[PDB]
């Protein structure tokens, strides 16, 4: 159905990694921490590490897919800030983590010719691109919060090592030197649970999986720790709030 | 009869005191140093690596305009480029490594227009984003690295340039470097230059500087860099560069 192939909401997106989304053939909705972020076509989009969002997208282009995205891996977001440090100097609200901007016509252009596989070039034109944009202050910051490695994070990077494993809160505490409750209250800080981090993991892998078109949907289950294809399915629409099959068709067309 | 052709002067003894970028808008310029040449054609950018010293043959196409556009880069700037390079690139003697030139197309000529000298951090990401679309750029980024790194006539032109007028010796300096005479001259050689080399490149330098701001008369020029007789100011700058000041000026200003 045509309404289907333009409008979709999806809940719970957890940015694992620092994101500029351009929104090509889209206007998006974003909604975190009860605000809300409305961001037009061709317009920038700089998410900041951590942040779950949900989003409610509408395609220009029903045919096409909605955004071009770029994904910052730790290490390059890592090398980003420092530079960024050297050049600027050293030294929250949804509006200082979530951001959009205008991006003009030469800006546009150094956007396409992003090459993504060599990182100095990559590197070079988020800089140059973030001393164009105005008030480039409250992203500097962003890319500089992203970049400080907190606690649910060491959690996370235990969890990464074998996603399939059946973890729990003891496992967790074992690998940690602490206590369950030590744990708990430490991922209490910060506005989490070790449940709220293994499915957030669990999930996102499978969106990504899901868009590669190479695994099927038991093969997704198992490489992520799920026992069921059709519990994974649940799991999935349950989160998400589309199911794998709606969920592919927005973005790798029908 | 000896016709002076005014868009063509030959300069000698040209010491690179800053990092120098400089783009070949209304020149051909030809390099001449340490027996090597290098002729930049118009519209070039030309990467001069602080210290060389060149002898320069220039032909303007247009008299009205100077022949070039520079950028040189003080000492500040110079480190935190060269340190936000070894974050983007990572970390690590012949002319053709010190002097290189790139033909400057539309987009480079683009960014290369809007460099702002008021705003460092906007220099220096315009910097790295116009050497991430060079190819060959290691032999630039080598120099740049080169160039940042303060060697011992560095040290001793510091100590000259808080008052240049002084009546320097090779024994004040020895004395404020806690050395004898042998040392710093043994020290200035295996860096191929001298200790008068240095005072004559430092006064020299800062006259042409002085000259082209057009501010200032030449008995006042003198006297800011320590030459006694404005007449002996004139004998010194013509046997240094091998033009008079009224030439010199001339031919940058006017």
């Amino acid at each position: 159905y045509t309404e289907e192939k333009e409008t979709i909401k999806i809940n719970n997106i957890m940015i694992h990694k620092y994101t500029v989304l351009y929104t090509s053939n889209c206007i998006m909705d974003i909604y975190s921490e009860e605000e809300k972020i409305t961001c037009f076509s061709n317009r920038l989009v700089f998410l900041e590490r951590g942040v779950n969002i949900s989003v409610r997208m509408q395609k220009q282009i029903l045919s096409e897919k909605p955004y071009v995205a770029f994904a910052l891996n730790g290490d390059m977001l890592r090398h980003l800030k420092d530079a960024l440090m050297i050049i600027y100097g050293m030294s929250r609200s949804m509006s200082r983590k979530i951001m959009t901007t205008e991006v003009n016509k030469t800006l546009l252009d150094e956007l396409k010719n992003i090459n993504s596989h060599d990182n100095s070039a990559f590197i070079s034109s988020l800089i140059y691109l973030i001393s164009k944009l105005e008030n480039n202050e409250k992203i500097i910051e962003s890319i500089y919060i992203s970049s400080v490695s907190f606690f649910s994070d060491k959690v996370r990077n235990l969890i990464e090592k074998d996603l399939s494993r059946k973890w729990t809160l003891g496992i967790i505490a074992d690998a940690f030197n602490a206590s369950e409750i030590t744990i708990r209250k430490r991922l209490e800080s910060e506005n989490t649970n070790f449940n709220q981090i293994l499915m957030q993991l669990r999930m996102s892998k499978a969106a990504l999986l899901l868009l590669e078109n190479s695994y099927q949907i038991s093969q997704i289950s198992n490489m992520i720790g799920i026992s069921s294809a059709s519990y994974f399915i649940r799991i999935f629409n349950k989160h998400y709030g589309v199911t794998p099959k709606q969920f592919f068709t927005y973005f790798k067309g029908g």
